[PDB]
């Protein structure tokens, strides 16, 4: 059994040199068959499996019988949606819940029962699978009829439960939770002592007077005056809560800028610097947790191999094979792999081996393949000429030229008769600068290689968007046949074609602002937006969670609340005419908490859902309020400033 | 002879420079010396300062005069107008005062030092330009409109403020990155007008034409029209939200708040670089005084009696002089060397701690319980017991009472409820001051409020009881009376740990925000300047309007008619809320270049209130921790 020991020690090294390659912490149990099942399991092709399937019930909410494949979301203009049958939406679910089960099978086999009992993440992911296939089996008993679904509250935990930086997120949330809450309860205190002072102020004075309006207007009862302070403490009608007092009298406007100063001024940036105070070292925190994990993959592997030999140490063929059979790029293999067969025979030690595997913080560059060689000197010159980046110059200021043309005549169209436009230079103009960059495509995939020009991510995408104005144009030229002087491009019914192409050669901006790192104050920016990029998982996450959860929650209590009856206020809802901003369905709902995270107009909102649904549902979106307004966009405002402060 | 009595007044400048931290350019001379004492005494500053502020203040009285009991034009009777030598007279008295603080800097540091001081030269200017323009203002009888001068005057303030000169070094190092995120913005901007007047015109409300359009999309970029600026196109289609939505994150989200990360990274060790900066200052006067006293012998060492003689003259706490002056007895007669010298003037670092006078020690048997009783914080939670239930009646009779007029009627129980809470405070007071002594109760400042208020709601209880129950209305007197017991429950606060840790490091922050509120007062000053001379009487009342409009609203009083008004329609502005509405009734009344002003104060205005306010908060609070 000495062979089977050696290859099992050997397989052993090469999880255990993946885990530290993949940044995973070395805890699960290292078996025959175990390793078999690590291995497949965090392979590419499962990990995305899981994703698509998290992905996918997640967007089943979309679907659902509150169905959201209206046109419009306007309760006077739409129609009734198409209504899935009881089995369809049902049938996924518990697909992709059987596939979650699953991988929460697999996880717990590969840790130990002792680490899974421990994990509460684990025994989190268990109770809610349990608590979704008790309410699927509920919902499906029952023929679809169950009103709300409470399994629809708990599918964005999965999010939560397969993504390590969504967690750290969290945690940093959690520490920052008690400050805020003191800020908070300060803030419940400044509200409500601000709140007994406006009614005591503005109770007295003359009838129908200024002071007199403004308590009716707003000071009337504690609720009302409640609320009142609560928008504008958001800043939401900031001047329309004091125009009748500060009409009145002008001192009395000191009171409420005193409350700006306090609550609006002081206490919500307090919250935003507890919030970052928190997310301080996020990137520094997760890069040493990374190397450590590295460092601790690495000296496992090399005290599992140390154990073949019976000085102590690795032989090199050993960890030549290892490295052999380990997934891992091929520049950072073949170097690996050279180095190690660079040692001879000596064994090698912990600190050695730890530093040849340091080979893998290298940012290899990869080389673009070699442009085909052409034996006629013309042809070779042209290809020089064309490959050359003062090409990239002509083609931006040809796309200057093409974006300016379109401006300006898109100004000047404004103005006229829609039906008496000539657009003739316009389009003489579009199709002669499509034509040439279908041109320049072809060109510099001549002097580049096919290969070669799709190697760039801006060469490829160029070409993509020459591609489709190119499609477009030609079906344009087409349909109205090789314009004239009086070539009117726009049919009724005729998909409006060219609205559809001057959007799409629009696009051309990015050629110019994709090249903005070059001068120095816009490369911060740059380096921000890449760093917000690569951590775009850790508050989106959150916001798709949050999002998902009060979207449920709204059409759980506000389905059928707002409907317009077959004079209106001027400042009211139904004035304004936000009939589309009603929780009827999964993309209403998402937008009207985007209208409300944005905490303009909040008030009119407030009114609103008070009269149809009943005054208790403020605190539904006070809670909004405060779990999107206030703490979400505080940390996307203080991941902004880490990916800032990170590199300078 | 003389050479010692200038020996020792050159040590005890530079020691008192040291200890204030300030620089030893300044020239040393008999008569130098005595001008830099006098000039740099206290009250030679408080008077400088309220110069600057009686400099300020004079906008509110000029000839727009801000004398007005309401700012709406309807209402609005005619301001009194002061004749034309009285705010004058005022203002060049306060440009003589800033005329010889001018001359005092220029003669106390040297002449080649005012030469190539910069902000000395602009104090120069600024001040020939306003004699000029008084002068001128004055050859005419009051008649001319715009006084340039007044723009000028902020300046002043911020000549004489050294943390603004500091705010201002790091906002100009932060300029060139927010430049280009403005270019930035401008082009995002423009991408989606150019976008919108495709996607939408080819709609008449908001994406009709080219101005339209941009004053739109600038609205949402400060999300002042955020639901009103998509309900007629996401009412067509719901793809049309995403444009918008697009647009909220790429400028309202992540660019607006760069600018805060960007002005942020200019602050980031700015309280430390000022500490270290302060503390090079100190060694560096310590070490001067210490060459000055080594040299007035005659090894190098100061002579401990000279150094005694030194901390007599210096104007310092006496906790710190004394024991200074107990340690260099100590010392006896040896001679002080130089790290000795430089360590003795650590002493006012110690940070010594205020005592509290001793209680008034009563006999033990008959008074030890009330003495521990009252002494103890239990009495003071029982205090703020007794107060949130004094909050709690004040709510109860407001909710039942909300429904009526609350002046009308039920104010009996309310009123003999008030009654015996402030009997209460009365004896509580009484209590607190017989377990403390007078004055060992009001060392703590918390006690000296608690007391102030409970004595001014006792006169204001017994008034309204004898000359009612038996001037201003009964009612009147009971809201004053309740709103005072509102105000007197924010003890609670200081007493309660988790309530008062958040209250001490807020007023930690309005400490340290001294600088940026000299930057709010001067970017308000002059934009409230050009507002009045630019809108001062275009806004009228007309002797029908649309349902969102300038009128509808009632918005009368946010007009540019005096330098009051002018200033709450600049903060209603600065609160980027209902922007549009001013926008357009603007554009309406002063024509359609007005939003040029409007756009360059909101620039001016947002980036104060929202990115470097932050900036400074995140600062402070960080430093803190
Ligand atoms: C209306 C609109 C909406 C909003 C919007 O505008 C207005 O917002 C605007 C914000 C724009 C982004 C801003 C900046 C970048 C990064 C850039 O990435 C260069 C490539 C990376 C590597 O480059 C080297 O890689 C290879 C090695 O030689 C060569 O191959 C290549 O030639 C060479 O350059 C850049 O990173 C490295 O260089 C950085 C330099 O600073 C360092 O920092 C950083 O640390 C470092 O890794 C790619 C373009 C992109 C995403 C822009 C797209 C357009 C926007 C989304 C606009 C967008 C449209
Ligand atoms: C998001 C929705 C709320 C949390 C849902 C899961 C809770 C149960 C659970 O699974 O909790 C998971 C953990 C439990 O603790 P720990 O991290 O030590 O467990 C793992 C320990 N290990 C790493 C050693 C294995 O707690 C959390 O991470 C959440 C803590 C509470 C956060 C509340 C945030 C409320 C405002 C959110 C605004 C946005
Ligand atoms: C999208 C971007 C929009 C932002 C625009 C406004 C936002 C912030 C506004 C910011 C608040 C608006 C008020 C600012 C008013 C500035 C007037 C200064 C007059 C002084 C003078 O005459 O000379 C300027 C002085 C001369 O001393 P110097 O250092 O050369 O020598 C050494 C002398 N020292 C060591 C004592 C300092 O320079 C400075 O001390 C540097 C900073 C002061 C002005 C530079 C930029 C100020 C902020 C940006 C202005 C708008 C931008
Ligand atoms: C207008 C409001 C929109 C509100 C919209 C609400 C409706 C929701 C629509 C569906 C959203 C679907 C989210 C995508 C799901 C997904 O791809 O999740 C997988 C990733 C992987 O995350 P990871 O960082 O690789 O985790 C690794 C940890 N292991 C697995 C090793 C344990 O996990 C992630 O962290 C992916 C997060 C990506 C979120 C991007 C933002 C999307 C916004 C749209
Ligand atoms: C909205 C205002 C409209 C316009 C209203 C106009 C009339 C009211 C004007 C109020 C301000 C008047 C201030 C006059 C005194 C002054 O100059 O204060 C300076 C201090 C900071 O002084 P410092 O920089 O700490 O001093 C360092 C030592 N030195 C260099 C002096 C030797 O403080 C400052 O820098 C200014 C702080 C001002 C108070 C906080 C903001 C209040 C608002
Ligand atoms: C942030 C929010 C706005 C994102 C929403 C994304 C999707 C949920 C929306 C975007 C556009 C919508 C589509 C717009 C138009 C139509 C055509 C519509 O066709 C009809 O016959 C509608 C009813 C009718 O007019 O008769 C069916 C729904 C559908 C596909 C909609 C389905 C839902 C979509 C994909
Ligand atoms: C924390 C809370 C509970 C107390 C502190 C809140 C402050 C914002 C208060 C404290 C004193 C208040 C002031 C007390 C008295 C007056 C005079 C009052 O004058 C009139 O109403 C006279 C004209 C008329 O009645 O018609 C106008 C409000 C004002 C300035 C008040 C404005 C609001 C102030 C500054
Ligand atoms: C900064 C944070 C911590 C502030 C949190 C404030 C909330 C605790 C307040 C603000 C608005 C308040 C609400 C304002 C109005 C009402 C209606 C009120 O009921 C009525 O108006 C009576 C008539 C009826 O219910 O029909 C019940 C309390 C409630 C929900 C209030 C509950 C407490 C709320 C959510
Ligand atoms: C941020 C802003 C709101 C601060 C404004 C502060 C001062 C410029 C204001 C606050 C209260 C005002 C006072 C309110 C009431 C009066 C009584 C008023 O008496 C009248 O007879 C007025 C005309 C009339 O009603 O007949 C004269 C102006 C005066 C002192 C006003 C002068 C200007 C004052 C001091
Ligand atoms: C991020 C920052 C740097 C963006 C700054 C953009 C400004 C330079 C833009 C945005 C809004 C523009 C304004 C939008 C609308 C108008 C009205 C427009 O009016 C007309 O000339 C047509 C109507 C008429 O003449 O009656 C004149 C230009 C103006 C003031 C524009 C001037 C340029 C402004 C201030
Ligand atoms: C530099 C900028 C200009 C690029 C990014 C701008 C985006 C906000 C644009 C680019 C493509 C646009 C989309 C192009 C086409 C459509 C289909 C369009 O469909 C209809 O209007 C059909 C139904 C109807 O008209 O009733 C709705 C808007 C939408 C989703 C657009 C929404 C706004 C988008 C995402
Ligand atoms: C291959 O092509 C180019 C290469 C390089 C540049 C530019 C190029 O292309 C153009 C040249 C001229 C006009 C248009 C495109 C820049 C110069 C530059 C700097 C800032 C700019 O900021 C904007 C201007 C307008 C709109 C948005 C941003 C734009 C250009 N160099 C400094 C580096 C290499």
């Amino acid at each position: 059994g000495a062979a089977a020991r050696w290859d099992l020690c050997i397989d052993q090294a090469v999880v255990f040199i993946e885990d530290a390659i993949q940044y995973r912490s070395i805890n699960h149990r290292v078996d025959a068959s175990s390793m078999w099942l690590y291995r497949r399991y965090y392979s590419n092709v499962c990990q995305r499996t899981l994703s698509f399937t998290i992905f996918l019930i997640l967007f089943l909410a979309f679907i659902e019988t509150p169905s959201s494949l209206t046109s419009t979301a306007d309760v006077r203009y739409r129609a009734a949606p198409w209504e899935p049958p009881c089995g369809l939406t049902e049938s996924v679910e518990v697909l992709c819940l059987l596939v979650f089960a699953a991988d929460l099978s697999v996880k717990g086999y590969l840790f130990g029962w002792a680490h899974f009992q421990k994990n509460l993440w684990l025994l989190g992911y268990l109770v809610v699978l349990v608590v979704s296939l008790v309410d699927w089996t509920v919902s499906l008993s029952l023929v679809c009829h169950e009103p709300l679904r409470i399994r629809r509250l708990l599918r964005p935990f999965f999010l939560l439960q397969n993504s390590s930086m969504m967690k750290k997120t969290l945690k940093c949330i959690r520490w920052s939770l008690p400050e805020m809450a003191s800020v908070g309860l300060l803030l419940a205190i400044h509200l409500c002592l601000f709140t007994m002072f406006g009614m005591l102020l503005f109770a007295g004075g003359k009838q129908d007077d200024g002071q007199d309006r403004e308590r009716l207007t707003y000071f009337q009862n504690l609720p009302e005056s409640l609320t009142s302070l609560l928008v504008l403490l958001t800043t939401a009608n900031n001047p329309d809560v004091m125009i009748p007092a500060y009409s009145k009298n002008r001192a009395y406007a000191i009171f409420f800028i005193v409350f700006t100063v306090i609550g609006s001024l002081f206490l919500m940036n307090l919250l935003t610097a507890i919030i970052y105070s928190q997310f301080r070292g996020y990137l520094m925190k997760s890069l040493q947790t990374s190397l450590f994990r590295r460092r601790l993959g690495t000296r496992a592997a090399f005290e599992v191999l140390s154990s073949m030999v019976g000085a102590v140490g690795v032989k090199p063929q050993n960890l030549l094979q290892v490295l052999q059979k380990v997934q891992l790029d091929s520049s950072h293999k073949q170097a690996m792999m050279e180095k190690v067969r660079s040692y001879g025979s000596v064994l090698l030690s912990a600190e050695e081996f730890q530093k040849l595997f340091n080979e893998l913080d290298r940012s290899v560059v990869k080389e673009h393949p070699p442009r085909p060689e052409y034996q006629s000197p013309f042809l070779q010159s042209a290809q020089f000429l064309f490959g050359h980046y003062y090409f990239d110059y002509l083609g931006n200021l040809i796309a200057l030229a093409n974006l300016v043309s379109i401006c300006v005549f898109l100004v000047l169209d404004a103005d006229v008769l829609p039906a008496e436009r000539d657009d003739f230079i316009l389009g003489i103009l579009n199709c002669v600068f499509i034509v040439y960059y279908l041109l320049e495509m072809l060109l510099k995939v001549f002097a580049l290689g096919l290969r070669g020009y799709l190697s760039y991510p801006s060469n490829v995408f160029d070409g993509l968007l020459t591609v489709v104005l190119l499609v477009l144009e030609i079906s344009t030229l087409a349909v109205y046949r090789l314009p004239h002087p009086g070539w009117r491009p726009e049919m009724v019914g005729l998909l409006s074609l060219w609205d559809m192409t001057r959007m799409l050669n629009m696009l051309i901006v990015f050629r110019f602002l994709r090249i903005i790192p070059s001068m120095k104050p816009m490369a911060v920016v740059a380096s921000t937006v890449l760093g917000l990029v690569q951590n775009m998982r850790a508050f989106g996450g959150i916001l798709v969670v949050v999002y998902y959860v009060f979207a449920i929650i709204g059409i759980n209590l506000f389905r059928g609340v707002i409907v317009a009856l077959p004079s209106a206020p001027c400042g009211s809802f139904e004035q304004l005419e936000y009939w589309a901003n009603n929780f009827d369905d999964f993309a209403a709902a998402l937008v009207t908490l985007w209208n409300l995270m944005v905490v303009n107009n909040w008030q009119v909102f407030l009114d609103a859902y008070r009269r149809y649904s009943g005054p208790w549902s403020k605190i539904y979106f006070v809670l909004w309020w405060l779990v999107s307004s206030v703490i979400w966009v505080n940390l996307f405002l203080a991941l902004i400033l880490e990916n800032f402060l990170h590199k300078w």
